[PDB]
């Protein structure tokens, strides 16, 4: 059902400290491989006034390499699809919630995805722009009330040095009834690859893949 190669599109609508935007995009992915590249555009809220890597982990859990021995809840959900819902803690007492629902027409994913951030002290990295990338991280996936759920500590890298820590905790539901995975593990890192000035444009990468924690 999902094939080798498969091609994105999404839009993404949303406000972050009352400042709305809509950012569609394109892109083509290796689900079995688990790495993606989405090419994403501002459409309204041009020229955004807050750091892009906020919004990237937004920009499908279907790109991740899984091994046989676990199962892929997020290959399994379709034809058919699955939603997620999100919520990102800063250390500063900026937060985001962002949810997104995805369906696949052919050899095509759609996203619809709603992303809101409120709170970001104005003198903060993110409403300074002093974000250079995330750090590389591991979400652990596990299983309550029947539903899937990952967690993952986040890490922005500044200028200047130091990190500014971001807790997301997300929640994923498939459209029909499928097989749930016992406690993993996914290892992401998200990168742009490049963006014009002002991240009116940008080419955004991610590379995934899933294991049980290395623990006996």
């Amino acid at each position: 059902v999902i094939k080798p190669e498969m091609k994105i599109k999404l839009r993404m609508e949303g406000a972050v400290n009352g400042h709305k935007f809509v950012i569609e995009g394109e892109g083509i992915g290796k689900p079995y491989e688990g790495t993606q590249t989405l090419d994403l555009t501002v459409k309204e809220g041009a020229p955004l006034p807050f750091s892009y890597d906020i919004l990237t982990p937004a920009f499908n859990r279907a790109f991740v390499k899984y091994p046989k021995d676990i199962p892929d809840y997020f290959k399994q959900a379709f034809p058919e699809g699955y939603s997620w819902e999100r919520s990102m803690t800063y250390e500063d007492q900026g937060i985001c919630i962002a949810t997104s629902d995805i369906t696949m027409e052919g050899d095509c994913f759609f996203y619809k995805i709603r992303f809101d951030g409120t709170n970001f002290p104005p003198n903060g990295p993110v409403m300074q722009k002093k974000t250079l990338k995330w750090e590389p991280s591991t979400e652990k996936m596990y299983v309550r009330d029947g539903v899937l759920k990952g967690d993952v500590n986040m890490a922005l890298l500044l200028e200047g040095g130091g990190h500014y820590r971001c807790d997301f905790k997300t929640t994923y539901k498939a459209k029909k009834d499928v097989r749930l995975p016992d406690a993993h593990e996914v290892d992401h890192r998200i990168e742009i690859l490049s963006h014009d000035k002002d991240y009116n444009k940008v080419r955004l990468y991610e590379h995934a893949e899933a294991r049980y924690s290395m623990l006996p």
